[PDB]
Parts: C-alpha cells; sequence; structure tokens
C-alpha cells in the first residue's frame, strides 16, 4: 500500500544577521509539509546551488544536507549577495524502494532588507565586518574606535579621532591624500622636505 | 531476515572553493552505495578527523554529521591545508536493532588544486583571503 507522498508547500525563509564577529551570516529554511493524500513522508533533503551555476549545469554537482522531521533546516554560514537556487525534497521510503517528491524551486538572497534573530553583535575589538574591517577599544560607554577600512569610501582610519571625520593618521585614497603627522625618532631623510605646495602662492615654501 | 548491508564504494570528493568573501572554502562528500546484497541500507553518517589527531587518538572525538539518502553530504567550511581523514558509515536497521558497515579510510585535502563550482567571487571592498587581506574600491 506505498504510494508517493506529496511535495513540501508554504516555503518560507528567513535568516539570522551574524555571528560574534566575522559577520557570518546563518541561513534558515523553514517549510510546511500537509497530509492527507500518499504515503507518510520519511525525513526530507535540502537541495541547492548557486544562481550563476545553475545556467551552466543544472541540479547537478548542487549543495545538498540532510534534514530531520521538524521541516526546518539551517546553512550557519551563507554567501552574502550572492543568490542562490532552493529546494526541499520530500523523500518517501516504501517496504522494497523508495520515491521522492521535491517542491517548486524558490530562489531567495539574504540582503539589508528583512533579517531577525540578530543578537550576535559582540563587540571583540576586531570587527571584521563584509562592509568594513576595523578594530576598536571599548571603554565605559564610549566605544572608542582606533583601527578602521571601510568598503564604502575606501577609508582607511588609524588612530583616535578628533577631526570632524578624520585622524591625525587616517587616509582617504577617494579625493586622494596622504595625511600624517609628527614623527619621535629621525634620523634621516633622502629630499629636502623644503617646498610648501598645495597652495602655489598662499602655502609660500618656507 | 535482516542482513548487515554492504559498505560505500566508489568514494569521490570536490569542493567549491570560497563563499562572497572570507574565502569560506566549502567541501563536498560524494559517494556511491551498491545493491545486491544484505539489507536495504537505512541512511549514512559522515564522520571524519584531523589527520594530526587521528595519530594521537583513532576515531574518537571524531568530527561527525548526519547523511541524507542523497549518498552526499557537504561541509560548508572545511579546514584550509590541513588534513583530513573521511569515512562514510552505511549504517542499517533491523526490526529489533542495527548495525552498520564502514568503507575504507579515505583522507583528503583541499589545495590550489582541482576545485569546481568556484562562482563566489563576488567582489565586496574587503576581501580578506588566506592568501591575503586587502581593501579595494
Amino acid at each position: 500500500n506505498f504510494v508517493p507522498p506529496a511535495a513540501p508547500i508554504n516555503i518560507v525563509f528567513k535568516a539570522a544577521r551574524i555571528a560574534d564577529g566575522k559577520e557570518r551570516y546563518d541561513l534558515r529554511v523553514q517549510w510546511d509539509w500537509n497530509r492527507g493524500a500518499g504515503a507518510n513522508v520519511r525525513e526530507f533533503v535540502l537541495s541547492y546551488i548557486d544562481s550563476a551555476e545553475f545556467v551552466r549545469t543544472g541540479w547537478t554537482k548542487a549543495q545538498k544536507i540532510n534534514v530531520g522531521a521538524a521541516q526546518s533546516a539551517t546553512i550557519i554560514s551563507f554567501p552574502w549577495k550572492v543568490e542562490h537556487k532552493f529546494k526541499v525534497s520530500s523523500i518517501a521510503w516504501g517496504p522494497d524502494a523508495q520515491d521522492v517528491t521535491d517542491s517548486a524551486v524558490q530562489t531567495f538572497i539574504l540582503n539589508e532588507s528583512t533579517p531577525l534573530d540578530n543578537s550576535f553583535v559582540n563587540e571583540t575589538g576586531i570587527e571584521v565586518n563584509y562592509a568594513y574591517i576595523k578594530g576598536k577599544i571599548k571603554d565605559g560607554s564610549t566605544w572608542k574606535q582606533t583601527f578602521l577600512i571601510d568598503a564604502a569610501t575606501g577609508a582607511i582610519n588609524i588612530g583616535l579621532l578628533d577631526a570632524e571625520g578624520k585622524a591625525p593618521i587616517s587616509f582617504d585614497p577617494v579625493k586622494k591624500i596622504v595625511n600624517v603627522d609628527g614623527s619621535v625618532i629621525t634620523k634621516t631623510i633622502n629630499a629636502a622636505n623644503f617646498v610648501m605646495t598645495n597652495l602655489t602662492g598662499q602655502d609660500n615654501p618656507a
């Protein structure tokens, strides 16, 4: 009396933004499977592949993981900004052999829109992020930050800040400028360091 | 009429090079299990341990993950340049209890040789890599 079951339905996605640091993005897959026809489904198998990889080859060499009876499995470190094709399989089991009915393809990608359960922002002093890699020193209610690199404006920052948006040896290759100051030890030069420029007339070489 | 099954064979490895950034190396395990003797195998269990850890202690405290009926499970963030001993178990199931037949050990490590399905190079401006950490615009 074995009869093939029906595929899962009501596929729903969600994710937890990060881990402690490194911006490890966690992707969870949830779905609902109904009852009333076919056989009592046994377990599942979650298979998915890269969006740009499906076009070249279809559902072969794809990413696959085992699933529990809870109808929801999770990928703990999901790639960021690279889409993916997600399919969930309702593998059955019969006395002699089995047979599988799959759900319809459903592609999704996590972005800055609608994460949840995101309470893994635990400052550690070296906060590596997909949007910036930086180093800061925690203190009181003053998150004093020293090192920074931002993948939004190429800003490279070092040392505590006193300027409105700059620090003594911070940098900005955008609208390029090499900004530094002070030298405790100086026993050498190679060129004069004599002229003054950035104003041909009103920065008098001196 | 329960009879122990046969171990999986034709073990084959492969990997996807990276994720978006951070060079998260993804390792997939694929194998083929045949039919004709013993019982109808039920599911599997993929167990593996560090190369330098097996010598000190054997197949205890080893890394183990559940497996599906597809005969292929994947490790999404595999250590780089540190070898590993991989074994796949064909766990059976009988009316009173079960019994497992394992495949032969097969160690492998991902390196700069022969990755595939590697289309996760998505520039983000802070490209952290095992070979370099850099920031570009």
